[PDB]
């Protein structure tokens, strides 16, 4: 079980994930969340899902060398959220000045003219409020979308839009 | 205006179900759940979930004439909770005497000699947990089988087997 | 074919009882009976004593989140019975061993340094008798103190001194 | 390296325990602490709380036939904690809603009119950091009067008054 009502994370070991290698801690309440895009193939069931999660980890550890799946959590269009790197350890997604500060969500796909379902944007909302509840996530935290901390289209034009509408959404 | 830590569940509006009739009320502090499967087909993705949903809302509605789908909530392999009669709203899952006052949800399918995925158990934990996060469930709720209440193999051997093993399941 | 001595008992409805929420029966015959003390206050008169009952189940069901009072009948000083669970309904008074099998009176007051007065230990003991006619208790049954069956003061000291004496009495 | 900042704990061994039987066990980090007191006489020397720790023992065992102490650790007024069920096994304490859930500390005395000394109630607190230190505990873990969650005069009326001023003390 997991501590508070804390939303359905699928584990690693449940999509096939290769071990993790990764040290660098987390601090605990975390302010910031960073909301990407993979712009990699989208995905709509569980078991569609899962193999993309193994094919992004894939291109990251075997490919780019690092530790493991650069994203802290990642979603499907399945409308589930699979276990990244977690709340524990710093993500690899928005940069050296934003990557030990911040929780980095990655939707599973390319929403430059594409829109998430609102499983998947249910998804999302419901591991921030697990966020809190945990005490990973500071109570007030802050939402940014990666274009306003890297030079970059991600999250995709159409998932843009609506990330401004949240409530915690800032700058 | 404000808020669910909680969890995510599909709405009735997402699944397309027909409009409740019902009007009868649950006192608001909720002691039991019962545990039960529709001995139906069983689903694996959000279109087929959705299209299961409203197959047995159809035929509690329809058929046995009901005042909607008979359960609070309905759970599916694809790891998704379909919004029933919800928190609220008394069902019809139990007999007279257990319907004033439990929850009742169910599997989605017939786990007599077939067992549900981790996604689906994970799902109906994390819905109990947002349940009383929300003050509709006693922190001290008791999970009880169909069969535990009235004489029926619902919910299924494999799956009533499982849920015995459970933190808050009484005799 | 026609009635036994029994209903010297005054009714839940009597002393203002809330509303019960239990539903796990006792099998009939039961082997044992688990006197206790409610460590509390006691009543002597049917004024206060209604009173009285009233506290302790404010106790079990509002501060401690039960079903309901925990034991089937509490026994005045003013010399009356008061009916908790009754006779078919498991109580919450024992423990997971013995409240399946057994009816739990309890004294209400602190018996450690006073003995209850004898119309009270004759309420008690004509319950019994009553037990055995209506076929609810076996006709050998057994009586425990609470402090044999858990670790507690329950009964008291004299009154456990008391009961010790008692035919049925055993180990 | 080093164990670990934590605490001086009397063991089994040194208290003359009798082999615990104990089989079932708790799941770290535990969220529950239920303080509650033995009811019975103190001791004040270490000589004295040892064969105390025993008498409470043998009485759990010998005379309720139980698998052990009750208790994961007992505070005696010798400003000592002795090792109870400890840290990973199920203790028998406070009901089957919260033994799974919750780590039982004890203090050997009746404290209904008596507080304890300073340094039994600094030995108790320490005993918690350790818990957390250990990750037994988790860092925002609860406490509990015994009487809190079933019905006892437990922890004694001056016990229950300090607990109740706890940083970690909740409703
Ligand atoms: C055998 C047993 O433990 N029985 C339970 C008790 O634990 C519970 O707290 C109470 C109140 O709802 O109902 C009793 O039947």
């Amino acid at each position: 079980e997991d501590p508070p009502a804390c939303g359905s994370i699928v584990p690693r070991r449940e999509w096939r994930a290769l071990a993790s290698e990764c040290r660098e801690r987390l601090t605990r309440p975390v302010r910031y969340v960073v909301v990407s895009h993979t712009a990699g193939s989208h995905c709509d069931t569980p078991a569609s899902c899962a193999q993309q999660a193994q094919n992004v980890q894939s291109y990251h550890v075997r490919n780019l060398g690092w530790c493991d799946v650069g994203y802290n959590f990642l979603i499907g269009e399945d409308g589930l959220v699979y276990e990244g790197r977690g709340w524990n350890i710093k993500g690899a997604h928005a940069g050296p000045t934003w990557n030990p500060i911040s929780i980095g969500i990655s939707f599973m796909g390319n929403y430059m003219n594409r829109v998430p379902p609102p499983r998947a944007l249910r998804a999302a909302q419901n591991l921030l409020a697990c966020g809190v509840a945990l005490g990973a996530l500071r109570s007030n935290y802050e939402v940014k979308g990666h274009r306003d901390v890297q030079p970059t289209l991600s999250p995709g034009d159409r998932l843009y839009e609506i990330i401004q509408t949240w409530s915690h959404y800032r700058a």
